[PDB]
């Protein structure tokens, strides 16, 4: 007599027989949290694959639901999305699960890449937007319990190996949940050491100088060559194309072509904007090399951001802007290992700095951007 399963672009929800809505929550992982491999290997051998993790489970989850808590589970599961775990067997295991806990339980599955896949809030936002009868939660009064937490190595015996990821602790952090491991919630062991990512989403924003020295140009009255250099996905194109491509300065993008083109416009009386990654000083040395042949200055915009922030950036507008062209982490880590700072020995006349800065957001979509969005 369950209300069951529904299914949603990029969700799956299941709410049991005895749900009820609460404005507190105790929320769960599902693997490596309420439960493990009964094989003993790292990953499941098959859908039957599984154990309650600790005994003293079903006991603390019998505690919160005579307490009042509303029991949840948020689960990534993007083998699915993949279309490597069939849904419908994911939602048998689940059931399965379910029974042998023996506790109502609601249940939402991240099946994709995205807005619901931990850290994102996207999960909290439905249960309490859309799955809870619009009983406000309070966030302080509940608790999310996970095992992708950032521990270290070693946090215990036969722990050789550190979190895969920390991707539960941060969608806590992001939702503003306390928050706890399975074994120091359930058995009460000391909190584990952990790390956090070294960019913080939380502290960007739309301060600061556009660019740097504030007492330099953007533009130019005459020609010449402006080489942006930084992280594809930094949001180098959007500023180019808002403050230099606007201002009347030509295009140029070498992978869609180079320099007898920026040659060209020179002659043409124009100025040119070399809208690529550039990473190193081969790559430059064709632009710059041009730009002295012409007699006209070089100059180089170089942006800042570093590469966790041109991914984050990159997830938030794969999130947000149906236009977003995905930058692949295979070209993220190539233009790294590339990567040679700007400097006037190559020939620039001078170097801008574009400080990565939060763009001119709608309120909630700031909010979106504040997130941590990966493990
Ligand atoms: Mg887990």
């Amino acid at each position: 007599s369950s209300l069951g399963w529904e299914s949603l672009k990029k969700l799956l929800v299941f709410t049991a027989s005895g749900v009820k809505p609460q404005g507190k929550v105790a929320a769960f992982a599902l693997d490596g949290t309420l439960i493990t491999t009964r094989s003993g290997k790292v990953f499941p051998t098959s859908p039957s694959d599984w154990r309650i993790l600790y005994p003293e489970i079903p006991k603390k989850l019998q505690e919160l639901a005579a307490e009042g808590y509303k029991l949840v589970i948020f689960t990534n599961q993007m083998g699915i999305g993949r279309g490597k775990l069939p849904a419908e067997v994911f939602k048998g295991k689940v059931e399965a699960v379910l029974e042998k806990l023996g506790v109502p339980f609601q249940v939402l599955v991240a099946t994709h890449a995205g807005l619901n896949r931990k850290p994102v809030s996207g999960m909290w936002d439905h249960l309490q937007e859309q799955a809870n009868e619009g009983i406000p939660i309070s966030v302080e009064d509940s608790v999310f319990v996970g095992d992708a937490a950032g521990r270290l190595a070693n946090w215990a015996p036969g722990r050789k190996k550190k979190d895969f990821s920390c991707a539960d602790r941060l969608f806590a952090l992001n939702v503003g949940l306390p928050f706890a491991t399975p074994e120091e919630f359930f058995l009460k062991w000391p909190a584990a050491r952990f790390e956090l990512p070294a960019f913080d989403p939380r502290t960007i924003s739309s301060a600061g100088p556009l660019y740097l020295p504030e007492s330099s140009s953007l533009l130019s009255p005459n020609p010449e060559v402006v080489v942006a250099v930084g992280f594809p996905g930094a949001g180098k194109s959007t500023f180019i194309q808002e403050h230099l491509v606007s201002a009347g300065y030509v295009h140029v993008n070498r992978d869609t072509l180079c320099v007898s083109s920026c040659q060209a416009a020179l002659r043409q009386g124009k100025r040119v904007v070399i809208d690529n990654t550039n990473p190193d000083v081969p790559s430059r040395a064709r632009y710059i090399q041009c730009a002295k042949d012409a007699g006209v200055p070089c100059r180089c915009f170089n942006f800042c951001a570093t590469i966790e922030q041109a991914r984050h950036n990159n997830r938030f507008r794969e999130m947000t802007d149906p236009s977003h062209a995905p930058v692949s982490d295979m070209v993220m880590f190539s233009y790294r290992k590339q990567f040679e700072p700007p400097t006037l020995a190559e020939g620039f006349l001078e170097i801008l700095e574009i400080p990565f800065r939060l763009q001119h957001l709608d309120p909630a979509l700031q909010r979106l951007y504040r997130q941590f969005s990966e493990g």
